[PDB]
């Protein structure tokens, strides 16, 4: 009853709702490393989460999405392509039914199992909802994730999950560091882009790790457990609620790397 990801509400018919769908600078992409342009003028990314406070986990019938408190300029994003500072609100991920898909970004047209965001606002515009009305409101940094051996900083999301089976189910969260969800590297590809989940729109500066973190694959058939339904309705695996590559059109994806 709105949009989702199966056949008959899937990501092919949002533009009947959300127009922008096919607008100009829509995501995610793919990411053609033959073509992406190295720039030696882009900054170092400066992440900082040493005083990140996470509060609350929720399921909101698409993704599960950690969530901070940005009252303050607590765990901020700064550097890389961006002006100014910007405040971690929540993370989440997308995920596939089977390995080999589930990341909403490819690199060279290779999918990875899942991809996790960490969206953050830029502090000029007061609040997250004016925020995402701006073209430079958001930035979301992507990570990807392969089936390998355990994350350790993501197994207490994942014990989590039990408690937040179906949608509009919440839980408290606190005390949770995301750093532990970064990978070693923090090379990058950045582009101009847009939300990939409606209402699509074209607020956010993409900043995309090279370097995939691993997760077991006990940790993600944790993920491929939770419900897109609410309780007591008809169960419907949450799996698959990625966006696929949306065309390129008129940008450039610039390697913070050569
Ligand atoms: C008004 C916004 C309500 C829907 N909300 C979002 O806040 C949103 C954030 C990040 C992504 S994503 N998947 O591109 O990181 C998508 C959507
Ligand atoms: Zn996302």
């Amino acid at each position: 009853h709105h949009w989702g990801y199966g056949k008959h509400n899937g990501p092919e018919h949002w533009h009947k709702d959300f127009p922008i769908a096919k607008g100009e600078r829509q995501s995610p992409v793919d990411i053609d490393t033959h073509t992406a342009k190295y720039d030696p003028s882009l900054k170092p990314l400066s992440v900082s989460y040493d005083q990140a406070t996470s509060l609350r986990i929720l399921n909101n019938g698409h993704a599960f999405n950690v969530e901070f408190d940005d009252s303050q300029d607590k765990a901020v994003l700064k550097g890389g392509p961006l002006d100014g500072t910007y405040r971690l609100i929540q993370f989440h991920f997308h995920w596939g039914s089977l390995d080999g898909q589930g990341s909403e970004h490819t690199v060279d047209k290779k999918k990875y199992a899942a991809e996790l965001h960490l969206v953050h606002w830029n502090t000029k515009y007061g609040d997250f909802g004016k925020a995402v009305q701006q073209p430079d409101g958001l930035a979301v940094l992507g990570i990807f994730l392969k089936v390998g051996s355990a994350k350790p900083g993501l197994q207490k999301v994942v014990d989590v999950l039990d408690s937040i089976k179906t949608k509009g189910k919440s839980a408290d969260f606190t005390n949770f560091d995301p750093r532990g969800l970064l990978p070693e590297s923090l090379d990058y590809w950045t582009y101009p882009g847009s939300l990939t989940t409606p209402p699509l729109l074209e607020c956010v500066t993409w900043i995309v790790l090279k370097e995939p973190i691993s997760v077991s694959s006990e940790q993600v058939l944790k993920f491929r457990k939770l419900n897109f339904n609410g309780e007591g309705e008809p169960e419907e695996l949450m799996v698959d609620n990625w966006r696929p590559a949306q065309p390129l059109k008129n940008r450039q994806i610039k390697a913070s790397f050569k």
